[PDB]
């Protein structure tokens, strides 16, 4: 087993499309998160609507429809072919940013003049339910036809809410089966989930993600075996060579530290590359950074 | 030993705009020479021209704006925000030559309410020198402060004219790629993207950008004249087609006539075969 020998900040969020650009541990430790995006096993199984490009993450791809009520569409995987429901949420890439607007920028697959780009204005209300296949919008521009496009920014649902990266949305329409990832749980003994963030257009201000994006294609590309309960991890300073710090990769596919009390990997320098040190015991005990 | 991406073409980014490859084609002239600064590294792992590691910073932007009685414009950065020191461009900066650009940033630092994005509309004329560090705009919106974005489409810099993706600015260059040896055509990894012209309707690149990063994450040495590689169905582990990559950072094909790589399913894997002379005869695909 290998992880990205790439410094942190050389790394994509798995959730939006951006670098990441610091680590962080949730103002809860004990915080429970269910992304549905930038998860995989470390024998490289994805789950959930994870794709494997950093170029697939947070987009959307459908066919436009019309009814009497409005517009919406028809989604496909991005490649354009048929969306899998039986076995996955959403299509692979699909933005799991919940309880919030989504401004989603696309163009028309075959394209003569004009502004090629259409701003779809997406809602999470009652009716959003994209596992069964579609997803209703408000545009001001005139879409038609096969659109396919990335999450441009997203802003709050109604009038003074906030918005919540750390949610994820009810892709279903009711006791719907969705085919969810399953919840990341802080494993316990002082650990905390390591969460890397970034920069991200957020009206009412960091997407967080539990993998960077090519941690997860790494993964699915090696196919390694697990050999240990858990993958334990230096953070290293690729100019100094200095270990900074050590980390717990899990085979379910998320990363623990043991943060300093009052701090944590957010103090940690941003340039750092994980390194596989070596398969240990689920209860190896990590020191605090 | 040297390795390429067990990744199948379809899960594998453009390097010279944010989209994914579906499909490989030839250049209409197998002659044709191009010179993209982005999607550009060694086998070794020597990044060129712009060329950055990661698919989220390819052909992205990011500066201060400057606002005066003169004109608009960026006084760019590189992408984390750090100082852009005058290669051709901050890395992953746009490599899309002769056409105006359409770029959707937003200002990092924000904290107000509102629509956060700003079209920043970027001719390829005078004031365009990005390699000296600023580049001018104008938009309908207005951007102040730290400007981060991504190349939205592209559209003619004069009216009529049409956009070439085939060309690079004006802007330290990664060097031209001559197609190589007898035969052989450069393999062109194509990615539909917005550009208002006619009916080109794509974007070719010259590697996926998972390659550029494998290359850099592996640094692995050179061991010959050039890499076989074979691109196989990872189904029925048939082999669909031989192709070289050369340690300069490209790959050719032989295609066969009146046809070529543009025929083969996009879901097949290349895989490393053996080190071979730089005048291996390839089978034709
Ligand atoms: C005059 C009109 O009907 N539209 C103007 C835009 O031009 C149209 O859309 C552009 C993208 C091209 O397809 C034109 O052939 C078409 O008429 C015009 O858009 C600007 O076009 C410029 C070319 O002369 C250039 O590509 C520029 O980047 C683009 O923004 C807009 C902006 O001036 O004005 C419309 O009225
Ligand atoms: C000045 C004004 O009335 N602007 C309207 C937009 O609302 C502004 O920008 C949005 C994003 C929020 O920051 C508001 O607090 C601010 O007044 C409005 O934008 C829409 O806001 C909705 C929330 O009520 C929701 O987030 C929606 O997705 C977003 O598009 C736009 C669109 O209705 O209209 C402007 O006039």
């Amino acid at each position: 087993l290998t992880v990205p020998n790439i410094p942190l900040n050389n790394l994509a969020n798995s959730r939006v499309p951006a670098m990441i650009n610091k680590m962080t541990v949730s103002t809860d430790q004990n915080q429970v998160v269910q992304f549905q995006n930038g998860r995989c096993t470390l024998e490289g199984q994805l789950l959930g609507t994870t794709p494997v490009s950093a170029s697939q993450v947070a987009r959307i791809r459908g066919k436009v429809f019309s009814t009497a009520s409005g517009k919406g569409l028809n989604l496909t995987e991005l490649d354009g072919t048929p969306y899998h429901a039986f076995e996955s949420p959403a299509p692979l890439g699909f933005p799991d940013i919940g309880a919030c607007d989504w401004h989603v920028s696309t163009f028309k697959v075959d394209q003569l003049s004009g502004d090629p780009m259409s701003r779809l204005d997406v809602k999470q209300n009652a009716p959003f339910a994209p596992h069964l296949g579609s997803i209703e919008f408000t545009s001001d521009q005139d879409p038609t036809g096969d659109q396919l496009g990335t999450l441009a920014w997203v802003s709050p649902s109604t009038s003074g809410a906030r918005v919540d990266p750390w949610k994820i949305p009810s892709y279903g329409s009711t006791t719907e089966s969705t085919h969810l990832a399953p919840p990341i749980f802080p494993p316990g003994f002082g650990e905390a989930i390591v969460y890397f963030m970034s920069d991200f257009p957020i009206v009412s201000a960091q997407v967080p993600c539990t993998l960077p994006q090519e941690f997860v294609s790494h993964f699915v590309e090696q196919q390694a075996p697990v050999r240990g309960e858990a993958a334990l991890l230096h953070y290293v300073d690729p100019d100094t060579h200095r270990n900074l710090g050590e980390f717990k990769l899990y085979p379910d596919g998320f990363i623990t530290c043991v943060p300093n009390t009052g701090g944590g990997p957010q103090n940690l320098p941003t340039n750092g590359v994980f390194v596989f040190s070596s398969w240990v015991s689920r209860y190896y005990q990590l020191k605090p950074v």
